[PDB]
């Protein structure tokens, strides 16, 4: 029987970028390790009311739910961690917030009250979080609520939040609510010792708005002494089973052993009384095995817009490397920028040391003729090219100027382009879950081992139904479709006439998760290790 | 059987003078009449080692325990209100814990160490607090140890103090310390209406150093509406039983039913989990009566140095009212100043109002002969007195020049005095218990009935024993002394020389309780109702 | 003409061990050599009355002013990069507060009123401040004061001088009193980025105490980008001229230029007004030279009895370098721990290997064989001696045992022994600056240049005045003594003995300075290149 549904907020001092996002995650994975069902959620401190407006080559990039709502990329590392599917729930902001209650406000649905901040806003955000332990579509209840508060403590960012958790820590009581926290731990090196003096204002700050922490997280380069960890404990106040060490770790995957190793998770447990039953790693264990014993190194290139951040494509990179750890491969991923690539002689120069090429999506960006140039310099050389969303319509232009349709273009970059192949339905935007059906026996059919398949899209532009006949001239079929056929979802050269060269619409990075890699990614890293076999 | 002894923290939070201590002296009362054993200690902020440097004419009396031990005479409300001894440990001060960890330096016990202010000195006060959880002289342990933190909190005045309870917090555990709180509700008059956010940021600046309140006394003029204790218990996290309407009492003895009324001393044993017992009110119901029900008004003159403060007399006063109380009479008291009574003339134009004449003690003061004429006058009108510790001296001085011993004096006030009938015998300074011996059947053993008596001293001058025969030419007889006859301690004239003309050297006034007054303040209130009644 | 003395406090904050002593001795040294008559000051936090008592192998030495003083080290980087002596007023500690305040209290001295904190120590505490604008015994009165607040800004160890500094501020006015302020700034792997948010929520700490930081110094592994001085200048409303960089830098005799490159001083004399002139670099770009430019390396053994803790000879290692300065070389120090000397094949297992042996103090260690046992191999293999202070009697013993008087020692080490050559004049604890007498043309006087010399002591014990012509059988010559030849004060073998072999009872390190070393290491230094010349 299931009690009440817990709640484990998480807070971060003195410094962000210490990775409270991948922390709750592999608290979220140990919690689902042990069996428990988990789910998590993010509370942004920026007025964003989505990120659909945000630049991507400063901020990441912009993740997609299944119900088509756009969310910051953090909830990419939670659902990979849990292999569960969020809601668009998972994401709040102060936007949202603000934006709802003046709406509210101006549609007079608040009497002529006058709306102070405490508590209209406060009991707003507690109502966005207490909404998480609503059953779900099959009408389970989840047992733990894992609620990543953005910013610092003591940020005029987030106070109405901390605020928030306070009142819910008010309603619940401790027996059902637990708070981690997350602190730096500094080395000095003229001295060369570790200083526990910000975590101790830290936590004093964080007292000082009312929330006890129950237990600290240590971020350190190095293993916290035990002589430093009873000294927190007596000047924090904190259980001395729950003064945890957690160095910087080898990798990303690694965080949960080292939390493990900890044994923070037993503690979580017993404080919380959630059903205790033993952890199971056999399931991440062979991961581990397939991440540290890499057979060989085939290199992937991938034709970004500009790379000099590489976060504006964290989940198409880690989609990669899950099918990568798919052939037990160390894929290694050669930057190119696709600037570099309009020219073919500089297409040859960039991309002709790799055993792939991927064109990876580009919503909001200008001038594609770098990635359709590069497409032709693969076709030419006989790289395994896939294309993720932009890259199909990339794909597209070079097939049909191929077939000598010279001016053909997107209506999205030329909208005086005689031969629109992709062009508007501004029509209707797609987002989120769209059913696709297969054709038989293709190659997709082949890597899929099905007919029926579903993907998340994020797209307005679609291939031009009138030209389908004309494209085919190329050979290019259009392997998958809406299940009307009204619509354009997949497209392949066939077997003898490239290895694979595929193309979709979709974002298929954002189904991947590391125990259950992608079927095309792990289906075109096969084509890739063929072609490094056969060079 | 008996658990581990609880405490019981009290701090104040925006102003002084909000009543910290009567109200923890009524919390101890409530609890004795369940049948705990409480008992009580200050933690005075001041640096003074003790009290007897101060200037009482501005602190207040001092007052001194059993074993001799000056204290601050908070120290003597917890006494009455107990009703029982406490020992000199229920006074600390930060000049005992600074001297100490001082003096443990230069004296090297410390072996060399850096002497911090922690953990050094909040071990040393967490010591001083503990060791009242020590076993008594006769091997019982309290249950309860009701600790009044001095100052206000944020003061640096106290911060110390705040650090060593935090650490008492964490070694006992929240199943064995509670707190208390006690803010003032200020009543803004143009408005008309309690605010509370003085309150707010008096729990949020306790909070900031790491203590959590578990209950909230309101200091306020008028009833707190439940409408602003439901505001308080949500924005101070306090749970709601324990928001503690506490208005301004008529009397302090009126307190502990306020207390009752709103049900604090319930909440404190079921947070506590003490050995719930009912309350009974036999003890106190009969002394409410007393108080609220006088069957007739006496006038006591006190003939004090100065009385521009009373705070200087306050156990004086207190004992005088407790005395009245035995027989039902609204004791008033006509403030006296002696320098208004040297000259019989102005003697009789202050005294002659009155129907008794008391003259209290004086350590430490210059020029007493106010006092000397002020008894001269009262023995020819025959006002009865009684004189507590200089009192004495200036009966004997009296005495002694009514036989024409003309220059007599005490050599406390002239050294160069050729008759010194109150001589050095600095000599020894008597401090605290001592026992005394009275004269079977005489006035004074009609009173008490009984020959052994102890009481609390402090003085270092004497009766000179050489004088005893030639003082008694007056009629006045030693009616008490030393077991070995050695000091004296009581004088008196003959009953058919005066009706009631006593003195002592102690401070009779140091054992009074209402609920059992000392026999000398019911003798002499007798005599002075007896007086009302003849004239 | 002098205006009135001006202030300039220094505070840390997020962390101790980042350099505030240093940094505050390079702002007088820059001061100095602009020609402004700099002093400074120490506020140590801790309650140790006079470091006498702490264990040097832990905390360091123990300082000694000319006035006999004893001071925490830190005194010492203040009297060698001033090049200034220093009064015992140098160094305040909270201990001398709260001692001295209850001194006067016991004394009676307050006329009885409350010893409270506020204001009575903290009108103490600025009175000890305050006095170092009093004119010296030249009459001359500094222009700036430098006061070093220990401990860390939030600390209760350091409340109270953080509210004298307050009041200072107050009475002075802001003309005449500046505030620097240091702070961490800490630089995080994963993300490779220099983070602000500690140094705000320290200045946020600072101003909740009522102190407005005039400039930062930023404490990094790397110069400070422009970009967070900039955000720093705007969320701590510091003039961005004030937000300073400062690396950690090669020695600590670097850091004069890196303040002077980010022109600190330049923004500290035009704040506060100070009369304005040019930097001269002339004394010390030759230091820098010798620094950085060795001619060669020679080595020199220093007989520690404990080394894991080298900062318990902080000024001895400094005044070794000095003195290596003065010939270019770079002095490199075996750290000989003495426990491994006291066999004579473990002896010249250790010693064997360098150009010279240095026998330091030790004042309160026990047992000494080892140095003996080091000395007499040292002597054997002629490898050139200094002895400190128990140097000099550790060298006294071994010539006694050399012309053997076997069971000859100090009283101090064998009260027992039947020959205490070194016996207690407790006897007179000499303590500070004494003169001393040298033999004309001796081999010290051929080094001073000079008969007469003074020297900072801090023994109780002395050489037996009786065995002077006994010892003087070794060839020992006692080559000084007291002006009444009372008293030994240095001991040599003659040169065609020993090529250098000398002795002394006096500290002489403390004379240290890299612009003007002390003789005595001058002439140590060109014994041993000259044994590494001849070898
Ligand atoms: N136990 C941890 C914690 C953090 N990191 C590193 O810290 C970086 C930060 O990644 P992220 O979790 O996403 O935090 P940020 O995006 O940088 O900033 P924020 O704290 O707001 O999430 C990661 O690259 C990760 O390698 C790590 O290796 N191991
Ligand atoms: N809440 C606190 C914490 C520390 N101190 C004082 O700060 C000094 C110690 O300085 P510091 O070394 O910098 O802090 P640590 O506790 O020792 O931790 P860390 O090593 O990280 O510095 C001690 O005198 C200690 O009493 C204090 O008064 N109040
Ligand atoms: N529930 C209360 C609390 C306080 N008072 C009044 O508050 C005054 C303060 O007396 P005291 O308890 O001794 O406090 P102070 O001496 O004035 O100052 P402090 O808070 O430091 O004890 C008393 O006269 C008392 O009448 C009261 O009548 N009823
Ligand atoms: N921790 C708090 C407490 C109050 N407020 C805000 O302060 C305003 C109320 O002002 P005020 O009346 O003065 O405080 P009260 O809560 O109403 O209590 P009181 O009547 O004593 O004033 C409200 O907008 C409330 O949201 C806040 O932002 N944060
Ligand atoms: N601008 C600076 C500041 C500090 N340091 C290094 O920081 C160390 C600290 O030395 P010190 O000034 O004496 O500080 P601590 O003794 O370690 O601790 P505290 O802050 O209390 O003085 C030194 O070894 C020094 O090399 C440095 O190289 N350059
Ligand atoms: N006094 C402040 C300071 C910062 N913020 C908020 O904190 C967030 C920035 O987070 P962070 O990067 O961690 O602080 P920075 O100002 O950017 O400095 P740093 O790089 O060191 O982190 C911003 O939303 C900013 O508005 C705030 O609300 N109040």
């Amino acid at each position: 029987p299931q009690t009440a549904t817990k709640h484990l907020f998480v807070s971060g001092g003195v410094a962000s970028s210490l990775g409270k996002g991948l922390t709750a995650s592999s608290l979220g994975q140990l919690l689902t390790a042990r069996g428990l069902h988990v789910t998590m959620q993010k509370l942004d401190p920026y007025l964003n009311v989505d990120p659909g407006t945000m630049n991507p080559f400063q901020h990441g990039e912009v993740f997609v739910t299944e119900d088509g709502a756009e969310t910051d990329l953090d909830v990419g590392h939670y659902e990979r961690f849990l292999d569960r599917n969020l809601p668009g729930s998972a994401n709040v902001t102060t936007g949202q917030v603000y934006s709802t209650v003046i709406a509210k406000e101006r549609r007079g649905e608040y009497l002529g009250d006058t709306v102070q901040v405490i508590p209209h806003i406060t009991d707003e955000i507690k109502r966005r979080i207490l909404a998480m332990a609503q059953p779900d579509a099959d009408g389970n209840r989840p047992d733990v609520v894992i609620t990543e508060i953005g910013g610092t403590v003591g940020d005029i960012e987030s106070q109405p939040f901390l605020e928030a958790a306070r009142q819910v820590r008010h309603y619940l009581g401790r027996e059902d609510v637990f708070f981690l926290h997350v602190s730096l731990v500094p080395y000095l090196a003229p001295s060369g010792e570790l200083k526990t003096k910000p975590t101790q204002h830290s936590v004093a700050a964080l007292r000082s708005i009312g929330i006890t922490p129950d237990a600290l997280i240590l971020r350190c380069d190095r293993d916290v002494p035990e002589a430093l960890k009873n000294k927190i404990a007596l000047m924090c106040d904190v259980d001395i089973d729950g003064v945890i060490s957690t160095p910087d770790a080898p990798s990303i995957y690694d965080i949960p052993k080292v939390l493990h190793r900890e044994e923070l998770d037993a503690f979580v447990v017993r404080r919380l009384n959630l059903p205790f039953r033993d952890v199971d790693w056999t399931e991440w264990d062979d991961l581990l095995r397939r991440v540290h014993e890499p057979h060989e190194t085939v290199r992937i290139a991938l034709v970004g817009k500009y790379v000099e951040l590489s976060d504006a494509y964290l989940s198409v990179a880690e989609a990669l490397r899950a099918g990568g750890f798919k052939h037990r491969a160390k894929v290694e991923i050669c930057w190119v920028a696709s600037d570099g690539c309009e020219t073919t002689s500089g297409a040859a120069a960039a991309l002709g040391d790799v055993h792939g090429v991927l064109i990876p999506g580009g919503f909001g960006i200008r001038g594609i003729e770098g990635k359709i140039g590069a497409i032709a310099y693969a076709r030419a050389r006989g790289l395994p090219v896939l294309g993720l969303c932009l890259g199909l319509q990339c794909i597209v232009i070079e097939a049909a100027r191929s077939v000598g349709l010279t001016n053909a273009n997107s209506a999205e970059f030329d909208p005086d382009t005689p031969d629109p192949v992709i062009a508007t339905m501004g029509g209707t935007m797609r987002l989120g879950s769209y059913p696709a059906v297969l054709e038989p026996d293709s190659v997709v059919a082949q890597a899929y081992q099905t007919t029926q398949v579903s993907e998340r899209h994020r797209h307005r532009y679609e291939v031009n139904n009138a030209y389908r006949d004309k494209i085919a001239e190329s050979g290019l079929r259009f392997s998958g479709t809406s299940p009307d056929g009204h619509l354009v979802e997949f497209v392949e050269y066939p077997p003898d006439r490239h290895p694979f060269v595929v193309g979709t619409q979709a974002h298929p990075e954002l189904k991947s998760r590391p125990t259950r890699p992608h079927p095309l990614f792990v289906a075109f890293v096969g084509a890739a290790i063929d072609y490094k076999a056969g060079e």
